[PDB]
Formats: structure tokens, sequence, C-alpha cells
RNA sequence: GUGAAUACGUUCCCGGGCCUUGUACACACCGCCCGUCACGCCAUGGGAGCGGGCUCUACCCGAAGUCGCCGGGAGCCUACGGGC
């Protein structure tokens, strides 16, 4: 009874963890499986993460990509069993949670609102490489 | 066979001839010619609007690119002053 919410978690065997961390205000790419008509592809889709809707298992994130002169957005679930690889590319300062203004105001004016959150860079650059020596010995 | 009147004269009506005049007339005034209207054809201006081409003013976004800066709380060659 008093486990009412543990029940769902128990139902969460479909849980992954090789996902690297990130937070709204930075760009990233995924790699996805699409029924490519006859077969299936690894559709590398790189963009900016916009929104993050957290709810334990069914936590979703929305990625936006400007392709061929068209502002697109793409919504993915975190534990989706379709993410082969997924690797960040850059990180940036937040100042706000969501950011439904990159919709309207998409240009170079976002190359100055993003800015390089170099703090987490060193953080990423730390365990990425300096901890490799903590494997090869 | 017998056997008259008057023309003073050309002002005026008619015909013809000649001179001059005019013309747009010339199978020659039964001529020539004008404009509306009616019919068909032809381009055409105006004209509620329709379709394009070109140019200009202002503002927004802005690929590749040279040039000025930072090149730093990283990447990298180090030729460790530096260069990508
Ligand atoms: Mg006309």
């Amino acid at each position: 009874m008093n486990r009412g919410a543990l029940i769902k978690l128990v139902e969460s065997r479909y849980v992954r963890t090789d996902l690297p961390e990130f937070r709204p205000g930075d760009t990233v790419r995924v790699s996805y499986k699409v029924k490519e008509g006859n077969r299936t592809r690894i559709q590398d889709f790189e963009g900016i993460v916009i929104r993050i809707r957290r709810n334990g298992f069914n936590t979703t994130f929305t990625v936006r990509k400007v392709s061929y002169g068209v502002g697109v957005e793409r919504i993915f679930p975190l534990h989706s069993p379709l993410i082969q690889k997924i690797d960040i590319v850059q990180r940036g300062r937040a100042r706000r949670a969501k950011l439904y203004f990159i919709r309207n105001l998409s240009d170079r004016e976002i190359r100055r609102k993003l800015r390089a959150d170099r703090k987490r860079i060193d953080k990423d650059r730390a365990a990425e490489r300096a901890a490799k020596e903590e494997v090869q010995k």
C-alpha cells in the first residue's frame, strides 16, 4: 500500500544509465533508430536542448535544430530504448530554465546569449581525460 | 387686188454676240463638295482594374570570405617570446 509510487519504479526495469549528464542551455546530438522504409538508420540529430520535463522514468527533453532554413524542434524521452550513442558537444550558461525565445529570436543573437559555461567545461574536461590514467594502470 | 400708222428713243422685262471678272469647275453647274447618322474593316487615345519587367529609399536576418580583437578558467604543434 504505502509503496504506491515505488510500484511504478519497480515497473521500471526499462531503466538505462549510460546517458551522460547535461542541462538546459547547451547543444548536443543523439543517435536514433527510424524505420527507414526498408530498414533502420542511426539518424544523428544535433541541436540545442530547450526544455527538460523530468518525472523519474518518463522524463523528456526537447531538442531544437535549424535545418536547411527551417526552425525545427524535436522531443525525445530520456530512457528511450532508441538512443544508441549520445554525446554532448558544447555547454552554456543558463540564467533561466526553459527558453521559448530561441524560437522567435533565432540568429547570431543566440550566439551571445548562450555563451560558454567554461566552468563545466573544465569539469567535463577533467574526468573525461585525467581519469583515463585511472584505468590504464 | 386695194393698200395704212410710228420708232422722239435704249431707262426698263427677254434672247444672242463680244470685253472684262471669279473658280475649288474640266464627259465642264444635271458640276464640285461638307458634316451628322447607318453598315463592315483597320489601327488608336481615355478608361474601374488585371498581368509582368526594371529601378530606388528604409529596416530586419544574414552563408563563404578578407581585415581588426580575444586567443583567455581547455583542444594542439611546440619551432615553450609564439603559431593553428
Ligand atoms: Mg484602346
